[PDB]
């Protein structure tokens, strides 16, 4: 589980609520985005792990589905 809004989550879960797979933060495929570990070196944007780097309300990720830019991950708040 994650604490609070999930900003501090550093777990290795990488699956969305609909069962889709998280895109890697450093990847621009399928989604070209700017929430990269280059840009945000201190938000734990490792591999494709679920993260909340932008003060959303739970960890999320860009998805490997070109039609769905991002989703929340299948995680619960502690
Ligand atoms: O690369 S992104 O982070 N893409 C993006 C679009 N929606 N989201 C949501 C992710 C979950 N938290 C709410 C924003 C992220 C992004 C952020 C901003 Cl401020 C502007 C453009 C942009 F491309
Ligand atoms: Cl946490």
């Amino acid at each position: 589980c994650y604490h609070g809004n999930g900003q501090s989550y550093r777990g290795t879960f990488s699956t969305t609520v609909t069962g889709r797979t998280c895109q890697s933060w450093s990847s621009m495929t399928p989604h070209r985005h700017q929430r990269t570990p280059e840009n945000y070196p201190n938000d734990g944007l490792t591999m494709n792990y679920c993260r909340n780097p932008d003060a959303d309300t739970g960890p999320w990720c860009f998805t490997m589905d070109p039609s769905i830019r991002w989703e929340y991950c299948a995680l619960t708040r502690c």
